[PDB]
């Protein structure tokens, strides 16, 4: 029974982590039986969720991605905890290349074959007038040849503030916490020498925590903490900020999120006039020799270079070009705006960009909740709901089979992106 079951959430200061803790409380677990451990206090300074904003949009990449995105959309609008941080201003995919414009038309078409009425909220913008109508800040000369796929369920998310909302709720309820060395996972604990029964974890300062179940929601660090047998390859993405005056930023107030697969995106300025800009690229790895728990020998493993641990870090020289390229493409009027708060942000890719949410195959009681594949912040309100379903063996098979333990199911280095990710060692500029 839930009221006497103890759960440990490793990486609980992050996205999937905090979500799991939230839905444990909502399910009826006793708050004092739930322990959140993270290297950083919630909201974790190093979770990929620690950002001014993230994009919300509907992805049809998989069978349950569609179901999950709509589920998340519902909560972002109607859940009292989350709905303050959803800005439902819409999201527009654009392209002016032949190859790219056809990608849009195929995406629109598969949304219709979902047969769940997505045509009511997704539209192909076939002319420049239709684009300028949704995003008046563009000039017509800037967008000639552009077509757009507009999603009315889209918009952006106050990412850090949202996780923080969960965290403060967890604390009011009485969830237990472990931060710093007292919260940094090192290894699982077992009752038996055969390590078939996990009964807790031990952190790096030596602290041992005991629970009935352990959830590993450590994002890009999961593949480094325990042997995931190359299922998850951690990669970095980049962003930068520019500052606008109240006059300049007024033209972008409540404007839709604009994305082009060949350039990146930007999100409307926040209350301080700050615009976040991203490029799009297959990501950056950081391979090192490491020996995650359960691996018999040290392997080559992409290990996150945490901006939180190294604040003087920025990103490779190459990324500076593509980010500015994106700025020129979308916001040419701000090309002389100096960039600041450059930083790398880490995700972990699976081969098929599906999550890795399953019980460990040998360590009974140890559960994996990661494989976010760099598309999963939008799932903050509802992913924890399905992790709990897994813990209780009530997980709908569509999710269960898609999220199953699956080593040898593809090359996660390339995943579903344009190319295998390049490594930080071959991309100078980020260390200072
Ligand atoms: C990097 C990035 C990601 C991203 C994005 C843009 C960038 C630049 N834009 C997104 C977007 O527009 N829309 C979207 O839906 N997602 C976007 N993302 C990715 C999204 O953030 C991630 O997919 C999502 O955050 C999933 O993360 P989850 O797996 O929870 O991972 P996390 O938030 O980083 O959490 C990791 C927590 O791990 C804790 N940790 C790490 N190591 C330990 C150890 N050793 N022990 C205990 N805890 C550990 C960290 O505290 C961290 O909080
Ligand atoms: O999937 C989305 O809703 C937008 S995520 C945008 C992005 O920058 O986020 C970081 C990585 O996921 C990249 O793959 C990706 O291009």
């Amino acid at each position: 029974p839930r009221a006497n079951t103890k759960i440990i959430v490793v990486g609980g200061g992050g996205t999937m982590g905090s979500s799991t803790a939230l839905h444990l409380l909502r399910a009826g677990y006793t708050p004092s039986n739930i322990t959140v451990l993270d290297t950083y206090p919630i909201p974790s300074a190093q979770s990929a969720g620690y950002d001014l904003n993230k994009i919300f949009g509907i992805s049809g990449a998989n069978k349950p991605d569609l179901q999950l995105s709509l589920e998340a959309f519902d909560m972002w609008k109607n859940d009292p905890l989350f709905k303050p941080f959803f800005h439902n201003v819409g999201q527009m995919d654009v392209s002016s290349t032949e190859e790219g414009i056809k990608k849009l038309r195929k995406r629109y078409q598969s949304l219709l074959r979902a047969g769940i009425g997505l045509e009511k909220t997704n539209f192909l913008l076939e002319s420049e007038d239709e684009i300028l109508a949704k995003a008046p800040h563009f000039t017509r000369e800037q967008i000639k040849g552009w077509k757009g796929l507009f999603c009315g369920d889209g918009g952006w998310l106050a990412a850090a503030k949202a996780i923080n909302a969960i965290g403060q709720f967890l604390k009011e309820q009485g969830v237990k916490f472990g931060f710093g060395e007292a919260g940094t996972f090192k290894k699982p604990l077992f009752a038996d020498a055969d390590e078939k029964t996990c009964i807790g974890v031990e952190t790096v300062d030596g602290t041992k925590y005991y629970a009935d179940k352990v959830v590993l929601a450590a994002g890009a660090w999961s593949s480094t903490l325990v042997d995931l047998e190359e299922q998850c390859v951690s990669k970095a993405w980049v962003f930068a900020h520019i500052q606008l005056t109240p006059a300049e930023a007024a033209a972008y107030k409540n404007t839709p999120v604009i994305y082009d697969g060949d350039y990146g995106f930007f999100i409307e300025p926040d209350e301080n006039g700050i615009i976040k800009v991203c490029d799009e690229f297959p990501g950056f790895t950081h391979f090192k020799m490491h020996q995650p728990y359960g691996s018999p020998v040290p392997k080559l493993i992409s290990v996150p270079r945490s901006h939180a641990k190294h604040p003087t870090d920025t990103y490779p020289h190459a990324s500076e070009v593509t980010i500015k390229k994106a700025i020129n493409r979308f916001l040419p009027r701000f090309n002389d705006k100096e960039l600041f708060n450059r930083a790398m942000c880490w995700c972990t890719d699976t081969a098929d960009a599906n999550l890795l949410v399953c019980e460990h195959p040998r360590w009974k009681g140890f559960y994996l909740a990661t494989g976010d594949s760099g598309h999963s912040f939008k799932l903050l309100p509802n992913i924890g709901k399905h992790v709990v379903e897994l813990l209780e063996g009530r997980l709908e098979s569509v999710f269960k089979d898609a999220w199953r333990w699956r080593p040898g199911s593809g090359d996660a280095l390339k995943s579903r992106r344009a190319a295998p990710a390049k490594d930080l060692a071959d991309m100078p500029g980020w260390r200072n």
